[PDB]
């Protein structure tokens, strides 16, 4: 039974888990703890490059940003290697999805504008995708500090899946900014440990991964089967019990998206 081996892998990892996987032609919803909050940590950087393509035509990718050492303020894999020469806000789309990067995820917020430093704006255009329960507060590093429970910075397993579904496989973006999405997901680098370990190789997974305190690892993907048929995977941990410095433990997602695997196969 499902719900009986999250529930081991919580006790294995002594974690909170929740999955969601939408239902489709031909299954049911795959939930557990679906509609418990959950830190976004970095998974909101997908919407939040959603949000970028969709406000703006599509040569802002070729905007200029520029930024100074007050800027660096969270890791930054690319953004750091950069600041002496600005990067476009096509780069920083690039360094968001595939690294994570924090600066360029702030700039992005920035870019995208209003109060809270974009972060108002963010949870608007997830409000415009019918997503009622996922908010933005902060941006990096702050947004991976919330303690456990505290609903700042927080999505849903199941608000999350139903975002990624309408930005992949919906008509929330245009074809062509869809496709930019799409493949800086496709080519994500932080990733291989996670939902993508869980499916066999014959499947096609994109993703957006999140790492927090108090031992947050989350990931969501849009997979395919090897005959096209896509789902949307989302799974987030954390892991209170450890406090502030509890690591964060991929293998639970890995192990848990392989149990997702078992039921989608």
């Amino acid at each position: 039974d499902l719900a009986d081996r999250f529930a081991e892998l919580e006790r294995r990892y002594d974690a909170r888990l929740g999955v969601y996987v939408p239902a489709t032609g031909t299954t049911a919803a795959i939930e557990y703890r679906a509609d418990e909050r959950f830190a976004f940590c970095s998974t909101f950087k997908a919407p939040l490059v959603a949000a970028v393509l969709h406000q703006n035509p599509l040569t802002h990718l070729d905007k200029l940003i520029t930024y100074t050492s007050d800027d660096i303020r969270s890791i930054s894999p690319v953004a750091q290697q950069h600041v002496q020469t600005g990067m476009t806000i096509g780069q920083l789309c690039d360094a968001a999805i595939r690294y994570s990067d924090g600066t360029a995820a702030n700039l992005l917020l920035a870019d995208l504008g209003g109060p809270g430093g974009g972060t108002a704006a963010f949870t608007g255009y997830l409000r415009s995708l019918g997503d009622t329960v996922s908010r933005l507060d902060a941006e990096a590093p702050e947004l991976n500090r919330d303690p456990p429970g505290d609903e700042r910075d927080t999505t849903t397993p199941h608000a999350i899946a139903l975002v990624l579904q309408q930005l992949v496989l919906g008509n929330a973006l245009p074809p062509d900014k869809r496709a930019l999405l799409t493949d800086w997901m496709a080519r994500n680098t932080t990733g291989a440990k996670r939902i993508r370990a869980g499916f066999p190789a014959d499947w096609k997974v994109i993703d957006k991964t999140g790492t927090g305190d108090y031992g947050r690892a989350n990931d969501i993907a849009v997979v395919w089967s090897p005959t096209g048929v896509p789902y949307v995977v989302a799974v987030m941990s954390d892991r209170a019990g450890g406090g502030y410095d509890a690591e964060p433990r991929e293998a639970l997602l890995a192990e848990a998206a392989t149990c997702v695997a078992g039921v989608l196969a």
